């Protein structure tokens, strides 16, 4: 179960999200920003965060990243996050997983945030447990092993460019929490 709370332009939380979005997407008109409150999904995300925070030392395991999707996926994502049956997984080049962008402009592409019948576009500002990452490749269904001599000990995510990332691919449930939905237009 979940709730959706629309944020008022005056709210500092609205400002924070909007500021991030407008670094690359100020040419768009923001209609609204909503917080998604799904307790079970959040708890499960935090449970993953705790285990990663113990394991990776000084690593800042969490990033806030963007994900565009069609209107029709919003119900699915609000309930289940970016889980196995999430339809928006046609990008394959860095792995078969869910893609998140460092900057909003990637996610604002019409192929990802498909405008609906009323012209509105949908981008989530998502907490993602990027952890320790490496370069992705087309064949991945889970991250690569850190050392091939232990095939079961894997990276947390993959990226297009390890030292200047523009995207991250996550492969597991509870690795991303869909905290805010930004509804906007041209
Ligand atoms: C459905 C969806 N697919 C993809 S692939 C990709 C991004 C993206 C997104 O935001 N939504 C952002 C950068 C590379």
């Amino acid at each position: 179960n979940f709730c959706v709370v629309e944020l008022l332009p005056s709210d500092p939380e609205y400002n924070t999200v909007a500021s991030k979005f407008n670094q690359t997407c100020s040419h768009f008109r923001i209609e609204k920003i909503e917080r998604i409150q799904n307790p079970d999904l959040w708890n499960s995300y935090q449970a993953k965060k705790k285990t990663m925070d113990a394991k990776n030392g000084q690593t800042m395991n969490e990033k806030q990243l963007f994900h565009g999707t069609d209107a029709g996926s919003v119900p699915h994502v609000n309930r289940n996050g970016f889980n196995r049956s999430y339809a928006g997984k046609n990008a394959v080049a860095y792995g078969k997983g869910t893609y998140f962008a460092v900057n909003a402009n990637y996610s604002a592409n019409d192929t990802y945030s498909r405008p609906d019948a009323n012209g509105r576009k949908h981008v989530y500002y998502v907490r993602v447990l990027t952890g320790i990452y490496t370069h992705g490749n087309h064949s991945l269904i889970v991250p690569p092993s850190k050392n091939p001599q232990n095939p079961t000990d894997l990276y947390d995510t993959v990226t297009d460019n390890v030292h200047h990332p523009s995207l991250f691919v996550a492969f597991y449930d509870y690795q991303a929490y869909p905290e805010y939905l930004i509804t906007f237009r041209k």
